């Protein structure tokens, strides 16, 4: 029952790409972390399922409909697409958490409620997350385990933590996604100050909650003591985190654990046993 330490480690987790991450932190990875669209069907996914899986860890696959906003999807213009995913899914048997239309209480996602176009609502969003369980459920999927989502901070109009809730019925883990940004866009903020208030609000829900995406800045700040002190926050009152999800990648700032060696050994050892 200790913390699962996940991450998406930058790339499409080949063997390799897990292997070299587990190298660098240390430490078996619990979890891993992949992106993928909704134009990719699972044959393209099943090589990294594979090498995830054969290294003994969970898959998690973020599921970005990219290709279809919620009022697409909650009328069934994907329903074949859906149904295919379900079906591939089902046969390949093997628990999966699939979290699908992730940070929509924020405002650069065309499925999110803060969407600039404004077609997606708190109903519509409920309505195609709900069709979506509904359709892996009709073809036996109850391996795939279902993420729901919010970002730390509500961003745009229209967005809340819990307006898009679509229910206990069609949930297994909830989930936070965040960072500490430095004064690279933005302020240096804590983990705590990242993530409580949407920790408060999902503490109200009877799920489990997933770090799904994290990191921190190098800049405006002691990136090695923001892990220490993430992890022990972690451990010590976010008690309800069952899983740690690092965003290991060269992005917008370098959010990677080795973007510096103090911030590489302050995670070596923040992440435990
Ligand atoms: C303006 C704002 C405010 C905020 O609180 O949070 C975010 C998050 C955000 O995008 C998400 O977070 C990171 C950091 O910007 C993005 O890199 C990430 O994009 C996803 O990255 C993966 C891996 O590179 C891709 O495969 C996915 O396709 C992509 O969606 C977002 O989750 C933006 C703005 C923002």
């Amino acid at each position: 029952s200790g913390l699962k330490i996940g991450a998406w480690v930058g790339t499409q987790p080949s063997e390799s790409a897990i292997k070299s991450f587990q190298e660098l932190q240390g430490r078996k990875l619990d979890i891993v972390h992949q992106f993928i669209n909704w134009s990719t069907d699972f044959s393209w996914v099943r090589p990294y399922a594979d090498a995830v899986y054969n290294n003994g860890s969970i898959l998690m696959i973020t599921w970005e409909p990219w290709e279809y906003n919620t009022v697409d999807i909650k009328n069934g213009k994907a329903d074949a697409y859906i149904t295919r995913m379900a079906q591939d899914m089902k046969a390949y048997g093997k628990e999966i958490w699939l979290r699908p239309l992730h940070e929509a209480n924020g405002d650069w996602y065309p499925w999110a409620i803060g969407y600039s176009s404004r077609v997606n609502t708190n109903e519509t969003y409920i309505a195609a997350f709900r069709h979506i369980v509904d359709i892996f459920r009709a073809n036996g999927a109850t391996n795939v385990k279902w993420v729901f989502n919010v970002n730390c901070d509500n961003v745009g109009n229209g967005t809340s933590y819990l307006g898009h809730y679509p229910g206990d019925n069609y949930v297994d883990y909830t989930s936070i996604d965040g960072y500490n940004w430095g004064t690279t866009q933005s302020q240096w903020q804590s983990f705590d100050q990242v993530f409580s208030r949407a920790y408060q609000a999902l503490a109200s829900i009877n799920k489990p909650i997933i770090i799904a995406q994290f990191a921190s800045a190098e800049i405006g700040g002691n990136k090695a003591r923001w892990i220490t002190e993430a992890y022990n926050s972690i451990r010590t009152s976010y008690n309800k985190v069952i899983a740690a999800v690092w965003f290991h990648e060269n992005k917008e700032t370098d959010w990677r654990i080795n973007s510096s060696p103090e911030a590489l050994a302050a995670y070596r050892e923040a992440i435990g046993a």
